[PDB]
């Protein structure tokens, strides 16, 4: 149990592979955050800020969250993650969600992080189902005003803007900021040097076939792709990644 | 717990920006609100009166409630909000929302807000679900008459008069008042005036692209939009703030 | 807790505006109840014998069951009302329900009225949801006649005549009466007479735009759309009063 | 608590205005059920016999059961009743019926009414809705034998017959027994004959209305009109009668 | 309780009127059961094997699969059967029934009859509705093979084998056994003669209506068609069963 | 209770009739299996791996996930089967589930096989029903990194690729493994030599109707016919062999 009012968190956890700048969208993401924060710490009239990052699975929505949570500096930092609830029940998560945010409000600069809303509120498109009074809970939770004078910054993720939006949730954020996948064989090729996994030759043999080209895929699963394409023989590997990547 | 028959409601946290008045449509509210008050504690025909303030997101429901029944003086004023009931089974709500209205009841003149009606009754319009249990204790309480000689005046607020009105919720109230979002140039100009954030040069540049326009937005929205154009370097301020009204 | 046996009910809180004879339908509905009455009294073939008493909503309908039973001079009066069973779950309500039939069981001549069954039944037409414990409940205690020889007379009241019907309660109950609106300018003009609110010149008004008309209103709802009017400046009461009555 | 392995049924509540031969359909439903406790008497191959009394509502369903049963002067004959299960969950019920055929099976010759299915499995037709946990435990006690050597007869009543079948629980009965309302004016006639309530000259006006005639009315509904018809003055009795009849 | 590893079943109350010869597919059906039971003692491949008994209600499911389970002459033979969980939770059948695989894992060689598959999870078409937690129960218990060296033979029956494939409960059964209903007018001769209930000169007059014809009826309801039609007078008990296999 | 952070698998439950090549399938999954055990071990990126082998019913997925993690040598592995689970509620399989992965976190190298999805998630087509709070604990542990330096693999089997596709638990997986049918008459005759079961004339015969076309069998379902043809006379085991492959 941390001091009164406080809390540190384990932001190793949350990116474990660092937050490389593949491309503008990352320093995007990572700028409107900390607009928010300032605003958050500034403001009289918005003490409590709402932000949803979103985008498609595995794009390196929780990461950049964790990030912009960090670099807020608050006193008070916590990430709420479905990994902490397996198992509970829907009034158990509710229970635990709504100890995360007392705490918050015990200081005067908070920043909850609601991490894979979709997972929290145990949603599945088949039928569909969802735990309800979860959902409830959150969208109270993101319209409270933490007691006068305290500042709060909600931070949520999401991969599944459009089930938010059904569930009206979006009405409840104060702005959204969108996390994109890796788009172009620039950005993908920057990703490449910056992870430096493949030698020139290679990289030169994929850029061949992925430069000025469009591509679709997600930071973290980009870096799934290279480690099993770095299981091949020298000579294979990047035939393996280009395999993959094309399917 | 407050003097037998008697309840002080904390209306800074439900007033945290005050009331500006931004168009005749607040006014309206403000007199049709005082003119139940007077037929509540004036009447022995209709001892039991209850209104519902409707209108889109953001346009200032709770805090027009939460004046109206400030404005009333009446002994016992009491706010049945959803931020109590985080978790809460359908159960609990029921037996914390009677509990409100017995208390009311010891009063020889009590108003009873019940807010966002949509959070208490657990809506979500996938399915759709909710909370019957409490839309039922609901419906008899709007209609359940304060013991003989006592008066009670009931507001709620709602963001979805729709749904309600399919819950047969609306011939439970005697009345509505309809709460508009701002709605033309002039309304949002006089906004901004009120509120003092923006310089006169800034403001004209505004109403240029919005005089004798037609804008849809709550003030409640208005305030975020505003805080987060302040955030902007001087020279940019102004054009955040047409962006975000924009889109 | 009354004598064994017996039951004495509060009429002034299910009749506290009277009953006013503003048209022939009130006789009517009064006079068809004490033959229902007389039957139950008199018959061996029919010792139970059950009427709905249904219509449009805030018609008048629970103030009419209730002088219908006041006048039966019964031992045993009792009214099984949802005020008395808010937040109740299906399993406490049977048990409340099943406690008044078995204490009518033990008077020679009983009534009792189960008012609202929309609300009894916690029903709505979304889903549509409804308890369907409490409705069996209903459906067998309708047909259940008291220990031999001794009377009971069960009176019920709704807005919804189609749901019931499509639960199957109609065939539960020996008869229904109808219990209308207010439907001519005549009636409303008699009614407006006999609750003595307005002047002569103001009713003159008033006859002016609706006699010779058609309308449609419950006593109910009159009463509050009176009481309404009366707020406005003398000069303005006629006006407001035609509007509500317009919309 | 009766004797061991015996029951005696009180009759009188399940027959209070007795079982008068209106016509033809009255006398095949009392012979086919006398057959039927016959084969269960006397025979070994089919010890465990089953029938399903069905028709409209109000055909005389219940005491025509009650009397077959009656009839077969049987040491244990035992109805079950939804009457004596109000309220009850689903598994109070299943235990409630299963110590009835457990008692049964405790006799050398027994007889169960399963009387009126539809409120035992607490049916709707909205949804619909019942309880499958009940309708599984009949369709088991319908095909369970009693301990060898021992014979049961159950005799189900039913006005859902379709639903039943639906429900499968038509492949468990071993036959069925139609119980139609009066069909025609002479069995019309012939009822109030023999409950004598009209006079010669009212039940001649009656014969000129009906006579050759077809109408379709159960015994229990027409003792219902002719008392209401009762209640009005001598010389408008058969007007009502007629009236009723009509509509 | 039996010895350790043990069981002997009572097919008396299972086979109660015997195992008639009355076609073909009654000696098709105990030949590819002692199959079935010499492949599950013989083989080390499959030493759990599993077979479903499916025909159409009445056609003598039951009894054939607990004669051939009797046939094996296993130490360990046990019937689990829907009449001994009446009113059960799905929980408490799951428990009943593994408690009766656990035993059967006991013995080196085990038999268990899941009889009425339909009835043991709770099935009803209307929804329909049943109980899953059953159902999967069924669906390992079906795959589990018992310990190492020990044999296990799994007879199901069900009249519904569409509902049963539907809930992929085929794929689990290692194969199927058709049950027919007895199809032509020889082989109803021919059980009629097996069961010896009429005489010659009415064999004789049922075969001119029946021989070298077509008909559809299960041994266990021709049982009980003879059994009604032997209360009728002598001269008309051929009238009647064949008036009761017509409709 | 084994020794700390380690686990041994009893292997031989779930490969009871071993791991024949009957096919290059067969070689290509136990292959695609070791580089990702050698992905896992080596990986600092990729510190948790899982893969999900799907194909038909009867294709063999269990025991070549058995193999794969066999083959693996980590000082933890287990098995998560559905047969240890039999009856248990969503929480309790959510609680076992939790366990094992808790037990796998505390060993540097650890393997977990979630056998069986659908059964795991009591998924039924009929509805479709499934148990939520297993698929959703599911869906979070098959992301949750173990703790920093220890590596996992998660291996799990499905005959529905498409429900959990549905599910969403594809995004889930960070690849997949097809496990075919046997699909040509090679393939089969390949199998038959590898398991011995049959006489060269008998292969041959087998042969002149298999060999140069397709067939469409699991290993598993292969096993079955084969045991059940061996139980007929010598000079018909071929002619029921070909006759069960044919239907
Ligand atoms: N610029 C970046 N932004 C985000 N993550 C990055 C970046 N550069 C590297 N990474 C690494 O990629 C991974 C991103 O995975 P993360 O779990 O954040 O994705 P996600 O979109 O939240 O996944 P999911 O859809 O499964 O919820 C982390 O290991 C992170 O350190
Ligand atoms: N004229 C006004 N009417 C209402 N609110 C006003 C007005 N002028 C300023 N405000 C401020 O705007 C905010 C209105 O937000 P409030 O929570 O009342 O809106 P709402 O419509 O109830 O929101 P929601 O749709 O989220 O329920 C408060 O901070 C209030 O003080
Ligand atoms: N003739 C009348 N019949 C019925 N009520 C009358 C009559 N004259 C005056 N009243 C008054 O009008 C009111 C009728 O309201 P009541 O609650 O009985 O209506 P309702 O139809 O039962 O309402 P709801 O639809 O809300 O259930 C009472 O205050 C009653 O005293
Ligand atoms: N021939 C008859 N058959 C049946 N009931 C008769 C007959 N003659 C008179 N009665 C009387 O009519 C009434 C029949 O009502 P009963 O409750 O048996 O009908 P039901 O069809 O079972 O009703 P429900 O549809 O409500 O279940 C009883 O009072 C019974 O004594
Ligand atoms: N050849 C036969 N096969 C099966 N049952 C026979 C045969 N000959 C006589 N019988 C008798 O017929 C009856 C068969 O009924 P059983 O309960 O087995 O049928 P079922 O198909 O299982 O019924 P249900 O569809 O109700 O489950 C038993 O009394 C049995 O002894
Ligand atoms: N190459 C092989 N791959 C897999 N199983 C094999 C192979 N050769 C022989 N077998 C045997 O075939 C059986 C495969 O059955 P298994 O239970 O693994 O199949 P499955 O596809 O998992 O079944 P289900 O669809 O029922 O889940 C085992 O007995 C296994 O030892
Ligand atoms: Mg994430
Ligand atoms: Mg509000
Ligand atoms: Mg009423
Ligand atoms: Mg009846
Ligand atoms: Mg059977
Ligand atoms: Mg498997």
């Amino acid at each position: 149990k941390p001091a009164f009012g406080t809390n540190q968190e384990d932001y190793a956890s949350y990116i474990m592979n660092g937050i490389i700048k593949w491309g503008d969208p990352v320093t995007r993401v990572l700028d409107d955050g900390e607009l928010l924060v300032q605003q958050t710490k500034n403001s009289d009239r918005t003490p409590l800020v709402s932000v949803l990052l979103e985008g498609p699975p595995h794009s390196g929505k929780t990461a950049l969250a964790a990030k912009i949570a960090e670099e807020s500096n608050f006193p008070f930092i916590k990430i709420c993650s479905p990994d902490k609830m397996i198992g509970f029940s829907e009034t158990a998560k509710c229970q635990a969600m709504k100890k995360i945010f007392d705490d918050a409000y015990k200081s005067q600069l908070s920043c909850v992080v609601v991490d894979d809303i979709e997972r929290l509120l145990d949603y599945v498109p088949i039928g569909p189902r969802f735990s309800n009074l979860v959902l409830q809970a959150l969208l109270v939770l993101l319209k409270k005003a933490p007691p006068q004078g305290r500042k709060l910054l909600i931070i949520g993720t999401t991969s599944r803007k459009d089930v938010l939006q059904e569930m009206e949730m979006l009405n409840a954020f104060s702005t959204t900021i969108h996390v994109p996948n890796i788009a172009t064989g620039e950005q993908l090729l920057e990703a490449l040097e910056l992870l430096g996994n493949f030698k020139d030759k290679e990289r030169t043999t994929i850029a061949q076939q992925v430069k000025g080209k469009k591509v679709w895929i997600g930071i973290k699963k980009l870096l799934m792709l290279i480690e099993m394409s770095l299981q091949m023989d020298p000579e294979y590997r990047v035939r393996k990644f280009l395999a993959l990547l094309r399917e």
